[PDB]
């Protein structure tokens, strides 16, 4: 059953797509023809199509219809290229039809059928070279600026069948006379200055095929008809893919569509760029149904985050969903415009390498900040030793298994690291900047520390023999120690705040050596001493047996040698000075308001005050006086 794709109001049927999806299965593709049949009224149409093609067209517009078989000598054949076959009758009058008809079968079909009856063969009276002549003209107006400009090899077949053949004369004969006069009107034919050198078959190809006497000799006709099933389907000699316009099955109704409304309206039909549209709009739209069933089948995973984040297991599932969306796109697509296909297939790619990729960036930086944090631990836990390398080592291994881990879920290079390596680094960078000021700060501390408790022990040694060089002896060690910091830490450094931690670990040391002064040489500390001093001498012998007053000149003389020996060292520890004479002046004025804590008036030197002293002086006085007196009660 056959359906009208054009009627006689100039129309296009609205059921052509699906009449198309009936007879054609998602198989065919580019492997179809299209042949038309071009004619004046009752000139054998609908009866060779219907004989030929089997398909049921009416016997005495446009109309379309699928052939299921080709009738051969052979039998009833199945070709395995889909044909389909249009009626084409231009008249019923109208001379504009007719144009625009032959336009439409010329933009659509690969194959043009011609009646023409024998006895009049080679005049118009019963063949139309009137008819001819518009297709000549038709076919011009199409193909000749494509084929003057790119030189394409596109032609058309004419297949001129000669109806009630009697046989007197042989259809060589035939053939030859009027191959000369088409390639006459050809030539003759009104074309543009360019083009006049090109000739009949540049555009055109021909063939001939005679049939016997449809009334008189049916059995012969239905023969003919048979043999020229066999020329089609068997023998395939007439269909070659130069005849072909590159359009899959799918693309055609759209094709036809375009093709016909330019037509109707007069405009501009140009057929190499109305392909390249509809396999641009087709392209698209399976693009489209692709990349949407990539999607509600990428929501069911991508946002489920997930527990155990595997990077190969699933940086592989972005592999499985771009590739199984390439085969389906693939599948509809492919059979288009090469250049076109690929362009999609592209757009395809960077559309679904786009939402495959915020995926890359939460399960990465998900494992940034997991390794960031542990990084930021045993930083801490390296307690400081060796910060030198040990910032590059851990640096260099994290910053190593993040690419590794993660490059397992780029694809080759698709979704690109750059960016996220590029954070990594200021996030650990920034981060050493961190602990860096800990470190640097940690290790003037400690080194505080054991400065002042070295001082502290040298300043003790030197009180059991004040010299006027014990304060020599004292700053001597101290600015020892107070040199040997610096430049020697393991880490990185700013040459300028290495050398600041020195700087007032060099203060914290002044203000320290003034409190532990201060705290050994209190005047508690200095009376005790004073008491061992004076003791040494007048409670025991040199020998240090205790002591046997007999006389009362023995116990006086000795007393005021005592005193003396206690006292004689209460000018040397009651002022930093060494033997020169010369106060010691601390490098930092401490006691300055913000020299202070910008680092974290008083004298430096005055280890004791004059108040101090004179109560120190009256407190030696009052007990050595008492053990005087008692060392005397038990003299008698
Ligand atoms: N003598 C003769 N008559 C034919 C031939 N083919 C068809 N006819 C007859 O011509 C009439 C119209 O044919 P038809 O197929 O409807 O021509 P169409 O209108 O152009 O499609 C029918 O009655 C056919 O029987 C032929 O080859 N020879
Ligand atoms: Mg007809």
């Amino acid at each position: 059953d056959a359906i009208q794709i054009i009627d006689e109001n100039k129309h296009f049927n609205t059921g052509i797509l699906d009449y198309i999806n009936k007879t054609s299965p998602a198989d065919v593709g580019n492997n179809y023809h299209i042949i038309s049949v071009f004619g004046s009224q009752s000139t054998g149409k609908s009866t060779l199509l219907n004989r030929l093609f089997n398909t049921n067209f009416d016997v005495m517009g446009i109309w379309l219809a699928y052939s299921p078989v080709v009738s051969t000598t052979l039998g009833h054949t199945t070709s395995k290229s889909n044909i389909l076959v249009m009626d084409v009758e231009g008249t019923d009058e109208d001379q504009d039809f007719e144009r625009k008809a032959a336009l439409f079968a010329l933009s659509t079909s690969e194959v043009l059928i011609i009646n023409i009856w024998e006895t009049q063969v080679g005049l118009y009276q019963g063949a139309n070279m009137g008819l001819l002549k518009t297709v000549f003209e038709v076919n011009l107006s199409l193909f000749g600026k494509s084929k003057l400009e790119t030189h394409n090899d596109h032609k058309v077949l004419l297949l001129i069948v000669i109806r009630d053949h009697v046989g007197v004369t042989p259809v060589e004969s035939l053939a030859k006379t009027f191959t000369l006069d088409l390639q006459n009107m050809w030539s003759s034919l009104a074309k543009p200055a360019e083009l006049e050198h090109l000739q009949f078959a540049d555009f055109f190809d021909v063939t001939f095929h005679a049939l016997n006497h449809k009334v008189l000799q049916p059995k012969e006709f239905g023969e003919g008809i048979n043999r020229l099933g066999d020329r089609l389907v068997v023998s395939n000699e007439l269909f070659k893919p130069e005849y072909h316009h590159d359009v899959p099955i799918d693309g055609w109704t759209m094709y036809a569509e375009r093709c016909w409304e330019q037509i109707e309206t007069n405009k501009d039909l140009d057929l190499p760029t109305q392909q390249i549209l509809v396999a641009q709009f087709k392209c698209d739209e399976i693009v489209e149904s692709v990349f949407q069933e990539f999607l509600t089948k990428y929501q069911h995973h991508f946002k489920e985050v997930d527990a155990a984040p595997d990077f190969e297991e699933l940086g592989a599932l972005f592999a499985d969903l771009r590739q199984d969306a390439f085969e389906d796109y693939d599948a509809s697509a492919s059979r288009y415009n090469k250049a076109v296909y690929e362009q999609k297939r592209k757009k395809l790619r960077w559309l679904i390498n786009d939402k495959l990729k915020e995926v890359f960036d939460v399960h990465a930086k998900n494992l940034c900040n997991t390794l960031l944090e542990k990084f930021e631990k045993d930083l801490v836990a390296l307690k400081g030793k060796d910060f030198a390398v040990n910032v590059k080592t851990l640096s260099t291994k994290l910053v190593e298994d993040v690419n590794f881990q993660v490059s397992l879920m780029s694809l080759q290079g698709d979704l690109s690291l750059d960016e996220i390596i590029l954070a990594l680094t200021k996030d650990i960078d920034a981060i050493v900047a961190k602990q860096q000021v800990v470190e640097l700060n940690s290790i003037v501390n400690k080194s505080v520390k054991k400065l002042s408790a070295s001082l502290s022990k040298s300043i003790q040694f030197e009180l059991g023999d004040p010299n006027e060089e014990t304060w020599d002896n004292v700053l001597q060690q101290f600015k020892g120690v107070y040199e040997k910091f610096g430049g020697d830490f393991g880490l990185g450094t700013s040459s300028t705040q290495n050398q600041q931690a020195i700087e007032k670990f060099k203060f914290k040391s002044w203000c320290q050596f003034y409190d532990v002064t201060h705290k050994l040489i209190s005047r508690e500390k200095l009376l005790a001493l004073l008491q061992d001093r004076f003791d040494d001498k007048f409670r025991y012998d040199e020998n240090g047996l205790p002591k046997l007053y007999l006389n009362e000149q023995d116990l006086e003389k000795t007393f005021a040698v005592a005193k003396q020996h206690a006292l004689q060292v209460l000018p040397i520890l009651t002022f930093a000075k060494l033997a020169d004479g010369s106060e010691i002046v601390p490098d930092y004025d401490i006691f300055d308001s913000k020299l202070r804590e910008q680092f974290l008036d008083h004298c430096f030197a005055e280890i004791i005050t004059e108040q101090e002293k004179l109560e120190v002086l009256a407190k030696f006085k009052k007990e050595v006086d008492a053990k005087y007196i008692e060392t005397k009660r038990s003299i008698v």
